[PDB]
């Protein structure tokens, strides 16, 4: 009763761009799905297998998981430029637009604008699935699923020695000379220097949708970096605590957030404990009880214990 369009029966790995419209069609019209534009697969054959069932979602909401499996089944019944043959690590920013050029013919995807990837390879590397999709709707999961598959089959970043202190202490001097560094080592459109006039514990406060807004270009590479390679996370984490209960210090919620797993409200709740229970005479379990009933205040659980 089910039959492949006559062009689908080539293995999918063939597929032209014309293809995979036709295979959109017929499968809307076959299992009753909810129409979605032939402009949302905007690749050929190639780019369609490297998708994951999570694009197929992000793509089509309402029939991207029904369209992955029906895939997989077709499947089941069935390189790079020269200067590209380096480890993405090494790859220069002229690098990364020949990486684009090529991957926009190789997959018949939508036109990539070279401005959408200022920056060489350590920085690309540091980029989400989320930060490719942000600088290119099109294609960015198509692009960054290839980064995947050629790190996979390919088959260290030092701070400055004058920078070489932990973010939170950070001045608002060091911010901008982080900043000219930052620039420098990932090959980043340049950045006026006053654009983070704050304090190194002020930059960690901010989101990665605040570094974007200050930053349309770095904003996200720049975030990554300072929160997911410089220990910005774990520092972010001991400021909260800090700032949630009196008397602790940074070693102290340091250790805290160790046993929380990372998790603050855990960590400053286990702390509030740890401090009632010391001046209580009964067991730590009564002390959870009783921050429980005073709607976890430290200072009126106190009160009523003293």
């Amino acid at each position: 009763s089910i039959r492949l369009p006559a062009h689908l029966r080539l293995q999918p790995i063939y597929w032209s761009r014309d293809d995979v419209a036709q295979w959109l069609k017929w499968a809307e019209n076959e299992f009753s799905l909810r129409p979605i534009d032939s402009n949302t697969f905007e690749m050929n054959g190639k780019a369609l297998l490297l998708l994951t069932k999570e694009d197929f979602r992000y793509r089509s909401p309402h029939s991207g998981d029904e369209l992955y499996e029906l895939l997989q089944h077709i499947l089941k019944q069935r390189r790079l430029p020269a200067h590209l043959r380096l480890q993405p690590i090494y790859w220069s920013r002229d690098d990364v637009a020949q990486w684009l050029k090529w991957a926009e013919n190789e997959f018949s995807l939508r036109p990539i604008d070279s401005n959408t990837f200022e920056m060489n390879g350590k920085a690309l590397l540091l980029l989400t699935k989320e930060d490719f999709r942000y600088r290119s709707p099109h294609s960015g999961d198509v692009l960054y699923e290839l980064l995947q598959h050629i790190l996979k089959q390919r088959p260290s970043i030092r701070l400055p020695a004058h920078l070489r202190l932990q973010p939170i202490y950070w001045s608002r001097d060091d911010v901008a000379q982080w900043l000219k560094w930052a620039e420098n080592e990932f090959s980043l459109r340049p950045i006026d220097s006053n654009t983070f006039e704050m304090n190194g514990k002020a930059l960690l406060l901010l989101t990665k949708e605040d570094f974007r807004y200050r930053s349309p270009h770095s904003g996200d590479v720049l975030y990554e970096l300072l929160q997911h390679i410089l220990g910005g996370e774990l520092q972010r984490k001991i400021m909260e605590v800090e700032l949630s209960v009196h008397g602790v210090t940074h070693q102290e919620a340091q250790t805290a957030l160790g046993a929380t797993g990372g998790d603050v409200v855990s960590a400053i709740r286990n702390l509030k404990v740890d401090q009632l229970f010391h001046l209580s005479s009964r067991s730590r379990a009564d002390a959870w009880r009783i921050l429980e009933h005073y709607q976890w205040d430290l200072s009126a659980a106190s009160r009523y214990v003293l």
